[PDB]
């Protein structure tokens, strides 16, 4: 061995780079390969482990991002563009990044970040996912992985080994296997790996908790605004096959066999796929994504609900939560009457339109039930109430209530649950006020952006960020976000009986109980019963 | 003619009696016949007009009450016994009573009282229905009528002219015809007759508004805690026939034809019928009564809802309303966990039991919907909340929400609607506090009991009574409860757009809008849709 930036791993040697962070410096190993390029005939296939290399892999720069749909709704607007790929796209995109304190630790807590983006997009290289603040401030080794999205990751033709489904999740698993096998060389402890992620990454985290083939590869878990049972995070194998054939149909493929369909899809340029990906959804919907995880009998041995009910999952500690206005983004992008530069007060007809888009699988009685539950009939033409109503419908149904169902099912068998409600609206938010505390906007706090002066956060936002980062890292280290014997207020354990959680914001800690219970009884128990009966 | 107590009517002469009232005196003509005794072979038959008589009918004393079930739940307790027959019972019971100011007016406003009691009980002669205070204080001629209840009034074998159904309602119509024909001799104006009643009497009032054969016989209407469309106030002709045959079956009757069944029922003593009357209900229920009005194609030409929708009803002014805790009585008598001398905090299981009794025609999804609508899931074991919840369920479903549906349908075609919410709990109430403002407990205020010192009301309750009596009588006189050009606060008109109502209590008037709208959308629109689909 020779110097701090050189690490010899089981796949070969890697040379990283020294990075400044908050007046100090750490090491960064960017763009390390964890799988063979899933290109050509390996499109849609399971990933294969990266063949070891001779020489020194240069890991001074970010890798390519996976091939994906790029948002152009607000060209140049920082609010949207901060989510788009900031590197060239390529199918050659299975890489990971590691930020390591300096001096190199010996055996320290590891955190592995799994990006969101609806299973159709996302990048490990975004500015908001820069691991250097968290690695430096909390003294963790912070890994970000990547995985195939869209059809490249989730095209599913169950029965075929050429496009089985779930390959994106197997990408994530392979990176976790590599971390298990190699992170000791960077000074990480492979026995103390926390996986964490947001939205689709939060669902993904839950999915590794459930999947037998993944559970052993990590210790602990954090789920931010996402749950493995969310209504958008998986499809049946029949629905997967249906969408894959419809994809073929949109590209004039031969549909006579899997073999013909796959061969045709493998010859298309990546953009051809992405150009028609959104055409295969079965309903007029918002918060529904075309190529997502499939309940295949393999990655997931049975239905998610039967797994949760029977305790068929990894038993460990989890820390998880939701933002106050999870719905607002999806409505802005997808529902009539919502706009970025308006207050977006919603008429009764835009309301009813929005209900239908939000619960696309409901029949008419079901839509009446939703409408009744969320309408203030003493004031039914209030545009603000209609707007916020629909924001709650989308948030509750797609994020908060499936998370609460997960949390209640998990807590029965698990070894410690910590639950949060993030309701701080950042002082420098570029999105309009009506959108509130937006899906994804806790991530900048978790990654320490407010510690960076030039980004224009307040001092109280810096404090909030430091507190969150320290909850997250102390939890990853110990299974408990609270500092042993500190003076600070204690985040209590969520238990089956008392169902406690805390808010996360710049005000003194407040403990509450039974997060959105009234609505979640509707979404989790009554409505599914209504739709099954009718 | 000769003196004030002697009146010559079209049926013959009547001698009344002079009655003291509040330091003064008025005349009372008690127990005047309006139909032939509906006895023997006339049991279950339409009423026949009373044959005129020679000589002077002595009308100095109250008539017999109709044959009915007598409440013995709290023997001797004034709260219950004030509702029971206070005269001997007889099938010979079709009489009316008239209270007339002194000196005899010439042509004054007339108010005709139709008692409640679920169509199975009630009496014109109760102390709480004594018309002398209202007649004296407001200078109206106050009539109370009677009508056959239970099977005697409502046994229905559609197709037969021996027991057609609705004969009790035809009793009421015959008394109204007699008033139309004869009240001028008492100094009443037959062109200005208001019919008013409570619970089943309120439903009955609505029924005469709807029925073509009754509409012409009165001018204006007042409905207290009852609506013609209430779920307990009518049955289909198939359900009527079913219950009449089951009545036969309970009495070992021959069931081979209507002719045989009726003949057998006509030989029974009245008590035999009453002893088994409650056995014929199709469900385990509260707020459901065995022999009630039938939707026959004659009294009611079509379904009540089609009548209301098409404007097929008398167009006039109406004044109507509800009490705050309409449910409490039915729960006390009928639901587990409610008792008179306890606070009646209700367990979750007594709650679920009570929901089932309250909505006996719902399937299991429907019961889940009701449960969800009325349960505070942040506090679901609160015994007080469970108690009050069920009190609201019973009240909303059986009284307030059908009244609100009636009020909204009527107001579209009608000529002026005044709506109230009576929420004063009397200072001397003998029932427990949990029961609140009980079904029937506005009646003592409408009839002026609080003006009587010995009855132990407060001075503010006396004021309330006087205000109510004056609303009721000014409305009966003019079609508007408000005094032209007075200084007092104005009860506004309920309109389709603004849906205003007032509270009635001892505090300054408050105007509100959209009475229990949130719950009434559930009962009136969503739940019936849910039960029809499933
Ligand atoms: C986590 C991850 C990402 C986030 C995010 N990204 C921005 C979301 C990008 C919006 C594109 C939707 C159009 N979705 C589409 C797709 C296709 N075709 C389409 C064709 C027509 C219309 C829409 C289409 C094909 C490929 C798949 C997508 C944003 C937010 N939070 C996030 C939190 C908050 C607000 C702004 C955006
Ligand atoms: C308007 C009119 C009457 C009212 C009233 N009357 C008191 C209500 C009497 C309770 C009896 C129910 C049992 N109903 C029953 C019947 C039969 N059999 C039964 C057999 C078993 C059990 C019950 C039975 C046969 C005949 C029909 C009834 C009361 C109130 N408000 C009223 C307002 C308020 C509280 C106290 C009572
Ligand atoms: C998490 O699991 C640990 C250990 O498996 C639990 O700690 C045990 O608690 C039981 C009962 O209180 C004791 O009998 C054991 O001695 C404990 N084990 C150890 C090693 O401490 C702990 O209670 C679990 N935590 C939660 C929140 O369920
Ligand atoms: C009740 O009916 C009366 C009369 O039928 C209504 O008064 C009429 O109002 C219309 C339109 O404002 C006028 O053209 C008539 O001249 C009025 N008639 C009389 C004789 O006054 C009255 O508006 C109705 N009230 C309600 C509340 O609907
Ligand atoms: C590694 O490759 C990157 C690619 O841009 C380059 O910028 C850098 O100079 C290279 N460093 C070394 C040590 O080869
Ligand atoms: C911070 O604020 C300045 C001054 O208004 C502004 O010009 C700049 O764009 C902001 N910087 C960032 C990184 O948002
Ligand atoms: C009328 O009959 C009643 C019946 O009790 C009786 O009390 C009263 O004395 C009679 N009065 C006359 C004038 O006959
Ligand atoms: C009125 O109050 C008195 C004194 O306590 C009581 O004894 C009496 O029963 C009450 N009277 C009535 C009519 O309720």
């Amino acid at each position: 061995d020779h110097s701090e930036l050189l690490v010899n791993t089981k796949s070969g040697k890697v040379m990283g780079t020294r990075v400044p962070v908050l007046s100090s410096h750490i090491s960064a190993f960017l763009g390390i390969p964890f799988a063979e390029p899933p290109v050509g005939n390996m499109r849609f296939r399971r990933p294969e482990p990266k063949k070891p290399w001779s020489g020194v892999w240069n890991a001074s720069t970010y890798p390519n991002n996976c091939q994906q749909y790029v948002d152009e709704q607000f060209p140049g607007f920082s609010g949207s563009e901060m989510w788009n790929p900031n590197r060239e796209m390529s199918e050659d995109c299975l890489y990971l990044n590691i930020w390591v304190p300096s001096p190199r630790p010996k055996s320290t807590t590891v955190m592995v970040w799994i990006y969101g983006g609806g299973f159709y997009s996302g990048s490990s290289t975004l500015d908001v996912y820069n691991g250097k603040y968290l690695a430096y401030t909390e003294e963790v080794v912070l890994v970000s992985l990547s995985y195939r999205v869209g059809a490249f990751g989730f095209l599913a033709l169950h029965g075929s080994q050429e496009a089985p489904g779930n390959v994106g999740l197997l990408d994530q698993r392979m990176a976790l296997q590599w971390v298990h096998d190699n992170i000791q060389f960077f000074g990480g402890d492979p026995k103390t790996v926390t996986i964490f992620g947001e939205s689709a990454g939060g669902a993904s985290v839950g999915m590794h908790i459930l999947s037998p083939g993944s559970r052993d590869l990590f210790r602990r878990a954090i789920l931010q605004s996402g749950s493995p049972n969310c209504p958008w995070a998986s499809v049946s194998v029949a629905e997967g096959r249906r969408r894959a054939v419809e994809l073929g149909r949109n590209l004039n493929c031969n549909l006579n066999s899997d073999e013909e369909l796959i061969h045709c899809l493998r010859e298309k340029k990546p953009q051809e796929l992405i150009d028609v990906e959104w055409n295969v959804l079965p309903f007029d919907s918002i918060f529904r994504f075309s190529f997502v995880p499939v309940i295949d009998g393999e990655f997931f041995p049975t239905s998610l609900e039967s797994m949760l009910n029977s305790g068929n999952f990894k038993k460990t500690q989890i820390l998880l939560g939701v933002n106050k206005d999870e719905g607002s983004f999806f409505l802005l992008y997808g529902a009539p009457g919502f706009s970025k530069d308006s207050e977006s007060k919603i008429s009764r007809e835009d309301f009813m339109s929005g209900v239908k888009l939000s619960v696309p699988h409901a029949n008419d009685l079901g839509l009446d039930a939703v409408t009744l539950q969320y309408t203030d009939w003493m004031d039914d033409n209030n545009g603000i109430k209609n707007r916020d109503g629909l924001d709650d419908i989308v948030g509750d149904h797609n994020v908060i209530c499936p998370l609460m169902h997960f949390v209640n099912k998990y807590t029965k068998f698990g070894n410690g649950t910590y639950l949060y409600f993030f309701n701080h609206r950042a002082s420098n938010l570029v999105w309009p006020e009506w959108m509130g505390v937006i899906h994804g906007y806790e991530i900048e706090f978790v990654f320490g952006l407010p510690l960076v002066k030039e980004l224009n956060y307040t001092a109280e936002e810096e404090a909030l960020s430091r507190r969150i980062m320290h909850y997250w890292a102390t939890f990853a280290k110990t299974g408990n976000p609270n500092e042993p014997h500190s003076q600070e207020s204690k985040w209590p354990l969520f238990t089956t009986k008392e169902q406690k959680f805390i808010d996360l914001n710049t005000e003194p800690m407040k403990v509450h109980q039974r997060l959105r219970v009234q609505m979640c009884v509707f979404w989790n128990q009554f409505l599914p019963k209504l739709l099954n009966a009718t």
